[PDB]
C-alpha cells in the first residue's frame, strides 16, 4: 500500500523510503521486494534507504510503472524476497526496433556493464533497458529458465543466441520522454504537473465534481524549451493519447478544410477521453495584428478559442499552450473562461543545467576525464535544447576524428568501436567553438547560491533586512495580530560597485526564494521604444515566480519608467511574498514624491565598507582566486580609506593577472604580486562624495 | 539533349570560402558521405542549415560542389518558380519538391533566396507567402529519423528571414559565407583562369589587390569583359570570321593588362560595401614603438587566447575590453592589423 512519486536516483531495482515502511514488514538494508501490479503484474526490486521521502510517497523511476504498466499514485503491496531462489539459465533477447543494425548479439557489449555485482533480480519476461553506447536499448526476457524471480549471478549464461524480438505492442517506451528525463527544470514543472494531473489520474473523480474545469494553461518564454516533450511526458505519465496540433500544418491548407483540420484535430481524441491536445506555437497562429492582412487566421482562432469549451461538464480534453511572448497573444483569447491562468518555463539555471547535463549524456558513455561542472558554467544564457546541441555534437566531434580516419566505414555499423569510444573535455571545448549563443541574452530567475553574508547588512541592515525578507514566510498572521502590514520597499544608496548588488543576491539566498536581476540600461534603450507591456511582463512573471525578491538598480537613470513602476507597484503582492528593492547612488535628482509610505519608502543608507568589511570581502573575493599563505589581510587594507569593493576586485583581478602574466614568462608565487598590489601608484577613491552622502544622511538624520 | 554536366565539376572550384569550407565539410560529410552509419546514429541529426552573406558568392556551386563530392542526389528548389503557381499546387509542387529525393535517400535540397519567399515584415499582405513558409516548416520535419534528406539554405541577411523560421530545431547551428579576401580572391582568379589563357607578363596578383572589398561574381565579370577587351581588337578587323567559328586564332590570344584595367573600368563598386572579416596582413614589425602598451597588448592578445589554462589557474575570466585613448592618426588603427595578426585571429 504505498504511492508512487518520482525519485533522483536513475537505477532500476532501487526502493528508496523512510524507515517505518522497512521495519513494518521486517524488511532491511539489503533486500528485495516483490512489486504487485496490475494484472498480477510483478516486479522485483531492491531496497535502498534516503531522506528526501516522504515516508507514505514511494518514490522511483520510469521502469517500475513500465514493468507494472502502472502509473503515477497506484496502490502497491509489498512482498519480501524469500519467495524464489537464485537462479540461472538466463537468456536476453531485445526489441528489434531499439537498435538499428547493430553489430553482433550486443549482449558481450551491454549485459557486462549491465553487471555492477549488486545483484539486481530479474522478473521472468520483465522490462528492463540498460543505456550507454549513444543509444539505449531495452532488454526483454525471453529465454531464460529459472525459477520465474532471478537474482542475476556473474556465473548466470551470458548468452548471444538471440535475435532481437519484435515489439508488443502494450506498452510504451522510455525513449519516449519522461518526467526523469526533464529533469533540468527542477521547478515550476512539478506544481504544473501537481495542477494538470488531477482530471487524467482521477478522470471518474473529475467526472462527478462540480469544479469548474482547469481548461488550459500556457507554457511560454524561450523557444526549446521541451513543451513539445513537456506534453509528451505528460502523456506518457497518464496514458492520456497525445497528438500536436501545430500550427503551420494548421494555416497551410486552404480555406474551409482548415476548420476541418481544427475539426479533426479537436475530435480525434474528445472520444479518447481522457487526452491531452497542443497547439504550439502561438505567436505563429494567433496574433492580434493588422500584419496579418487577412481573414483566415481570425477564422482559425475564432472557434478554436470556444471549440476548446466542447468539455461539456463530462469530456475531459486539455489544452497545453505553448508560445514565444505572451502580451503578442490576443487578449480576448486570454480572457477567462476562454483562456483563464498562466505560468512560465523560462530559462534553465546553471544549478538546472548541471543535471540537465547529466540527464542528457545517460547514452553518450562519458570517459572519467570530464568533470561536467565546468562545462555548465560558461553556458549562463542558453537554453537546454542547445545544451543538447552542444551534446550532440560533441559526440559527432568525438565519432569524427575516429570511425573513417580509422576506415571502418562499411555497411553494417561498429557498435564495439563506438561503445569503446567516449567524448570528452576538449570535445566539449570544441563544441564550445560553435555559435552556441543563439538562445539569446534575456532576463533571468535564478535560486542564488551566494551566501558570505547572507543574513543582512552591516548593523542594525542585518536585523531590519532579516525580518524584512524572511519573516513573512513562516509569520504571515502575527503581523496583522499586531495591527499592519509589513513594508512595501527599501531604499539602496551609497557609494557604488560595493557588492550592494551581490548583496542583494544573498539576502535572496538566504530566504530561499528566486532572485531578479533587472538593471538600468535593459530598460533603458526600450524606453526609447515605449514598450512598457514587456516591463510589466516581466514584472509579472516574477510576480508568479513566488518566492522570490525583485532587485533594481539605478533608478535616478531614468522620468517615465519609473512612473509605470509607481504605477504597477500598486497591486502589491505581498501575500505572494515578492518584494520589490531599489537600488541607487545619486539619490536627489529623482524625485522625493515616491518616498510616501506604503511604496519604496525604507531609507536605511548603505555604507562604505569598513576594513574589517574590507577584509571579509577580500574573503569572499580569495574563494574565486586563490591567495598565498604568506598573507596579513590587515596589511592590505592599512592604507584603505574609501577603498570600495570595486576597488578591491580591481586589485586582485591585475594581481592575479601579472602572476599569471608572469608565470609564462620563463623559458619553457603571489606574494610579490600582493606586494605591487598594495604597493603601485594609484589610489583613486571618490572620497569628496561620502560628505555629500553624510548631508543627505543627516538631511534624512 | 545534354548540356555540359553540371555533376563533373572540380571540388576546388570553390576557393573564397576557405576559412568556413573546412568546417561545412566537418559538419555535412557525416549524414551525406557515412548514409549507412548515420541510420545507426542515436545522436539527434544535424538539420537544419543558414548562408547568409552578400550575394552572389556561388552558393550553388557550393551545394553542387558538396553534392557532387558525397554523391548524393542533387535537387535545387528554386523560389520564383515555385510561387509562380497559384496556391494550392504551389503548395503541391513544394511537397513533391520535398518528397522525390526522400526515396532518393541520401540527397541534398537547395531552397535559396529565403529572403524572397520567406521575409519578416509587417507589409506581408494575403495569405500566400504564409501557405508557402507553413509546411515547408513542417515537411522539413518529415524526416522520420531513418530519411537522409537535408536543407540546403541560402538568403542574404538573417534579420529579414523569420524568427520563427530561425527556430531552434527548425535550424541548426547557422554560418556564414563571408567575403573572400584579396589573398582569397589570388586562388579564386587561379581557378577561374584556367581556360583564357593570360599572357604572362601580367602578374595576376596586384591585379587582386585593387579589388578588394568585392565579390568572386564580380571578379569572374572583371576577367569575363577582360577577355571580350581582349578578343574584341580580332575576328572582326583582320576578319579571322571564317564559315565556322575560328576558336585556334581566339585560343591563341591572351588577355593581358590594359585589358585588365579597361575591365576595372566597368562598376567595380556594384559590389555591396560590406565590412570585411579577415586575418591581417601587416604583422608585428610593421609597427614599432610604445613597447610598454605593445608587451600588453601581446599578453592581452596571446594568453587569454592560447593559455587559458594558466587564467584557470586560480580560476578567472580574462579582461575583455582595453582603450586606446591619445591623439588621432597615430596608428591605433593601424596596430590593431598588427596585434590581430599576430595571434592569428580574424
Ligand atoms: N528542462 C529540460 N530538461 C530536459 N530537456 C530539455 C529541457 N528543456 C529543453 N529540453 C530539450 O529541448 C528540446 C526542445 O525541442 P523543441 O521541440 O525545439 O522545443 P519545445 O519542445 O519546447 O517546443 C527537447 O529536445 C528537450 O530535450
Ligand atoms: N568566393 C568565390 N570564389 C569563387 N567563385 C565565386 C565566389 N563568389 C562568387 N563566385 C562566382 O560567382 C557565381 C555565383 O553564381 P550563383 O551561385 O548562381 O549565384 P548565388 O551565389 O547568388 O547563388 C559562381 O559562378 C561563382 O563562380
Amino acid at each position: 500500500r504505498l504511492i508512487v512519486d518520482e525519485a533522483i536516483n536513475e537505477d532500476n531495482s532501487v526502493v528508496s523510503l523512510s524507515q517505518p515502511k522497512m521495519d513494518e514488514l521486517q524488511l532491511f538494508r539489503g533486500d528485495t521486494v516483490l512489486l504487485k501490479g496490475k494484472k498480477r503484474r510483478e516486479a522485483v526490486c531492491i531496497v535502498l534507504s534516503d531522506d528526501t521521502c516522504s515516508d507514505e510517497k514511494i518514490r522511483m523511476n520510469r521502469v517500475v510503472r513500465n514493468n507494472l504498466r502502472v502509473r503515477l499514485g497506484d496502490v502497491i503491496s509489498i512482498q519480501p524476497c524469500p519467495d524464489v531462489k537464485y537462479g540461472k539459465r538466463i537468456h536476453v533477447l531485445p526489441i528489434d526496433d531499439t537498435v538499428e543494425g547493430i553489430t553482433g548479439n550486443l549482449f558481450e557489449v551491454y549485459l557486462k556493464p549491465y553487471f555492477l555485482e549488486a545483484y539486481r533480480p530479474i522478473r521472468k519476461g520483465d522490462i528492463f533497458l540498460v543505456r550507454g553506447g549513444m543509444r539505449a536499448v531495452e532488454f526483454k526476457v525471453v529465454e531464460t529458465d529459472p525459477s520465474p524471480y532471478c537474482i542475476v549471478a556473474p556465473d548466470t549464461v551470458i548468452h548471444c543466441e538471440g535475435e532481437p524480438i519484435k515489439r508488443e505492442d502494450e506498452e510504451e517506451s522510455l525513449n519516449e520522454v519522461g518526467y526523469d528525463d526533464i529533469g533540468g527544470c527542477r521547478k515550476q514543472l512539478a506544481q504544473i504537473k501537481e495542477m494538470v494531473e488531477l482530471p487524467l489520474r482521477h478522470p471518474a473523480l473529475f467526472k462527478a465534481i462540480g469544479v469548474k474545469p482547469p481548461r488550459g494553461i500556457l507554457l511560454y518564454g524561450p523557444p526549446g524549451t521541451g513543451k513539445t516533450l513537456i506534453a509528451r511526458a505528460v502523456a506518457n505519465e497518464t496514458g492520456a493519447f497525445f497528438f500536436l496540433i501545430n500550427g503551420p500544418e494548421i494555416m497551410s491548407k486552404l480555406a474551409g478544410e482548415s476548420e476541418s483540420n481544427l475539426r479533426k484535430a479537436f475530435e480525434e481524441a474528445e472520444k479518447n477521453a481522457p487526452a491531452i491536445i497542443f497547439i504550439d506555437e502561438l505567436d505563429a497562429i494567433a496574433p492580434k495584428r493588422e500584419k496579418t492582412h487577412g481573414e483566415v487566421e481570425r477564422r482559425i482562432v475564432s472557434q478554436l478559442l470556444t471549440l476548446m469549451d466542447g468539455l461539456k461538464q463530462r469530456a475531459h480534453v486539455i489544452v497545453m499552450a505553448a508560445t514565444n511572448r505572451p502580451n503578442s497573444i490576443d487578449p480576448a483569447l486570454r480572457r477567462f473562461g476562454r483562456f483563464d491562468r498562466e505560468v512560465d518555463i523560462g530559462i534553465p539555471d546553471a544549478t538546472g543545467r548541471l543535471e540537465i547535463l547529466q540527464i542528457h549524456t545517460k547514452n553518450m558513455k562519458l570517459a572519467d576525464d570530464v568533470d561536467l561542472e565546468q562545462v555548465a558554467n560558461e553556458t549562463h544564457g542558453h537554453v537546454g535544447a542547445d545544451l543538447a546541441a552542444l551534446c550532440s555534437e560533441a559526440a559527432l566531434q568525438a565519432i569524427r576524428k575516429k570511425m573513417d580516419l580509422i576506415d571502418l566505414e562499411d555497411e553494417t555499423i561498429d557498435a564495439e568501436v563506438m561503445n569503446s569510444l567516449a567524448v570528452t573535455m576538449d570535445d566539449f571545448r570544441w563544441a564550445l567553438s560553435q555559435s552556441n549563443p543563439s538562445a539569446p541574452r534575456e532576463t533571468v530567475v535564478e535560486v542564488p547560491q551566494v551566501t558570505w553574508e547572507d543574513i543582512g547588512g552591516l548593523e542594525d541592515v542585518k536585523r531590519e533586512l532579516q525580518e524584512l525578507v524572511q519573516y513573512p514566510v513562516e509569520h504571515p498572521d502575527k503581523f496583522l495580530k499586531f495591527g499592519m502590514t509589513p513594508s512595501k520597499g527599501v531604499l539602496f544608496y551609497g557609494p557604488p560597485g560595493c557588492g550592494k548588488t551581490l548583496l542583494a543576491k544573498a539576502i535572496a539566498n538566504e530566504c530561499q526564494a528566486n532572485f531578479i536581476s533587472i538593471k538600468g540600461p535593459e530598460l533603458l534603450t526600450m524606453w526609447f521604444g515605449e514598450s512598457e507591456a514587456n516591463v510589466r511582463e516581466i514584472f509579472d512573471k516574477a510576480r508568479q515566480a513566488a518566492p522570490c525578491v525583485l532587485f533594481f538598480d539605478e533608478l535616478d537613470s531614468i522620468d517615465r519608467v519609473i512612473n509605470q513602476i509607481l504605477t504597477e507597484m500598486d497591486g502589491m503582492s505581498t501575500k505572494k511574498n515578492v518584494f520589490i528593492i531599489g537600488a541607487t547612488n545619486r539619490p536627489d535628482i529623482i524625485d522625493p514624491a515616491i518616498l510616501r509610505p506604503g511604496r519604496l519608502d525604507q531609507l536605511i543608507y548603505i555604507p562604505l565598507p569598513d576594513e574589517k568589511s574590507r577584509v571579509a570581502i577580500l574573503k569572499a573575493n580569495l574563494r574565486k582566486s586563490p591567495v598565498a599563505k604568506d598573507v596579513d589581510l590587515e596589511f592590505l587594507a592599512k592604507m584603505t580609506n574609501g577603498f570600495s569593493g570595486a576597488d578591491l576586485t580591481e586589485i586582485c583581478q591585475r594581481a592575479c593577472k601579472l602572476a599569471i602574466r608572469e608565470s609564462i614568462e620563463s623559458e619553457i608565487i603571489r606574494r610579490d604580486h600582493f606586494e605591487e598590489a598594495m604597493r603601485f601608484a594609484r589610489r583613486s577613491v571618490s572620497d569628496n562624495d561620502i560628505r555629500k552622502y553624510e548631508m543627505f544622511a543627516q538631511t534624512l538624520q
